[PDB]
C-alpha cells in the first residue's frame, strides 16, 4: 500500500515556501547520496542527488532549488558563482519520507569540439559536474526554493494531468507521481489520471523507468506512460522519435481529456516546444480546429504549464 511519510505538518502551509534561502546567504546543506541513473549506452551521465536540508528548506513539488556552486564568478571577480537552478525530483517528504530531504536529478554538461570530438573539462558545465562529482557529506549551497509554474493543481484530486518530459525535465513528474500514487497523504487522495509522456535518447537513457513501471500495475486506471526513445526509434515522417511524435499517436485522446479539464505540463528542453507546437497544429487541422484558439483557452482556463530551458 502507500508509503507513510512524516512529518504531516509539511500538508499545512497553505502557500507554497519562496526564496527562504538567498544567495548572499545559502543554507549549507549535506549530500547524502549521488548515483548515476543511466546505463552505458546513455550518451551522456545523469545523476540523481540527494540533499539533505535538515528540515530547514522544505519545499512543495514542481518547486526548483537554487544550487551556487563552489569559486568565483568569471564574470565578475571576487564574487561568488551565479545560482543555477533545479527542480526538485522529489516530494516535499523527500527520497527517505521524512521532510530532511530533497533529489535533484541532473545531466551533466560536458563540452565536445564540434569538428575533432575532443573533449575540453574546461568548458564543461560548472554546478551540473560539480553535482554529479560530489559524494556523501560532501556541503552544498542551497537557495530557494523558486517556482509557481509548476506547482501541481490539488484544488480537484480527480483532475487530469499530462505531463509531458524530454531528459531530466522528469524531474518535477517523478515528485507528481510519488504524490499522486506513492505516500500516504490522507489530504491528497489522487483518482484522476496521470499520463507522463518521457523523450530519452535510448533505453540506457532512461530515467526512473522501473519506478514509473511500477504505476502501470499498482494504479493502472490511473496512470498511463509512453516513452520516446529518440535514437531507438522514428517518427511517421522519418525523424527521430520525439515526445511530439508520441503525443501525436494519443492526439483524439489528448484532445479530449484537454477539452475536458486535463492540466498539461512541458519540462525539459526549450527545443521541445516548437516541435510540440507544430504536431498540436497539425492534428487540430486534421480535426478541423484552430490550434491557436485551443491554446488561447487552454491558457485562459490555467491548464497549460511550461517550464523548459
Ligand atoms: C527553472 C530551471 C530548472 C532547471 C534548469 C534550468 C532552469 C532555468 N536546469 C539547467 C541548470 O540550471 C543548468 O543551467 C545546467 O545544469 C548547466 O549548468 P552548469 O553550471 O553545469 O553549466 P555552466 O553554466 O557552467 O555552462 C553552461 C553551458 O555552457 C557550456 N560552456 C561553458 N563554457 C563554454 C565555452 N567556453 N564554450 C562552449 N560552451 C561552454 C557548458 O558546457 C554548459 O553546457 C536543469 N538541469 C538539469 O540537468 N536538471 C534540472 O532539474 C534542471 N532544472
Ligand atoms: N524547469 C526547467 O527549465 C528544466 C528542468 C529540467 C531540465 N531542464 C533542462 O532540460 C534539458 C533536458 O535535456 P537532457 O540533457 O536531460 O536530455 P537530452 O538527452 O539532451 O534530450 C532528451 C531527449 O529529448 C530529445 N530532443 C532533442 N531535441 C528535441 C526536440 N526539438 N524536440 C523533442 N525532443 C528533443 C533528445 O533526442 P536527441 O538528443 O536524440 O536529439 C533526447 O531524446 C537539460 O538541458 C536541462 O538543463 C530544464
Ligand atoms: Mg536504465
Amino acid at each position: 500500500s502507500k508509503v507513510s511519510v512524516a512529518p504531516l505538518h509539511l500538508e499545512s502551509a497553505k502557500e507554497p515556501p519562496l526564496n527562504t534561502y538567498k544567495p548572499k546567504e545559502p543554507f549549507t546543506a549535506t549530500i547524502v547520496s549521488v548515483e548515476s541513473l543511466v546505463g552505458p549506452k546513455a550518451p551522456g551521465e545523469t545523476c540523481h542527488i540527494v540533499i539533505d536540508h535538515g528540515g530547514n528548506v522544505p519545499y512543495w513539488e514542481g518547486q526548483s532549488y537554487g544550487v551556487i556552486p563552489p569559486g568565483e564568478n568569471p564574470k565578475k571577480p571576487g564574487a561568488p558563482q551565479n545560482v543555477r537552478l533545479y527542480s526538485i525530483a522529489s516530494t516535499r517528504y523527500g527520497d527517505n519520507f521524512d521532510g530532511r530531504t530533497g533529489s535533484l536529478c541532473v545531466r551533466r554538461a560536458v563540452y565536445y569540439d564540434p569538428e575533432t570530438g575532443k573533449e575540453d573539462p574546461s568548458k564543461n558545465g560548472v554546478c551540473s559536474n560539480f553535482l554529479c562529482n560530489s559524494k556523501p557529506g560532501d556541503k552544498i549551497q542551497l537557495t530557494g526554493p523558486s517556482g509557481k509554474i509548476m506547482l501541481l493543481p490539488e484544488e480537484d484530486p480527480n483532475a487530469t494531468h499530462i505531463m509531458i518530459a524530454t531528459g531530466t525535465g522528469v524531474a518535477p513528474f517523478r515528485g507528481y507521481l510519488r504524490r499522486m500514487f506513492m505516500e500516504d497523504v490522507p489530504n491528497y487522495r489522487f483518482g484522476g489520471l496521470a499520463w507522463l509522456f518521457l523523450g530519452v535518447a535510448n533505453s540506457d537513457s532512461l530515467l526512473y523507468d522501473e519506478e514509473f513501471t511500477s504505476y502501470l500495475k499498482q494504479y493502472p486506471d490511473n496512470f498511463r506512460y509512453d516513452k520516446a526513445l529518440s535514437r531507438e526509434q522514428k517518427n511517421r515522417s522519418g525523424g527521430k522519435m520525439y515526445v511530439q511524435d508520441k503525443i501525436e499517436e494519443y492526439s483524439d485522446e489528448i484532445f479530449k481529456l484537454l477539452d475536458g479539464g486535463a492540466h498539461i505540463y512541458f519540462c525539459g528542453l526549450k527545443g521541445m516546444m516548437p516541435g510540440i507546437q507544430d504536431t498540436l497544429k497539425k492534428v487540430a487541422e486534421r480535426r478541423g480546429e484552430s490550434w491557436d484558439q485551443k491554446l488561447a483557452q487552454l491558457k485562459k482556463n490555467k491548464q497549460w504549464h511550461v517550464e523548459v530551458s
